[PDB]
């Protein structure tokens, strides 16, 4: 795993706000 899936996916919304 759950960790590693929130990195990649938490990641994954930062890259949108920027972008």
């Amino acid at each position: 795993a759950i960790v590693a899936l929130v990195v990649a996916i938490i990641i994954a919304i930062v890259v949108w706000s920027i972008v």
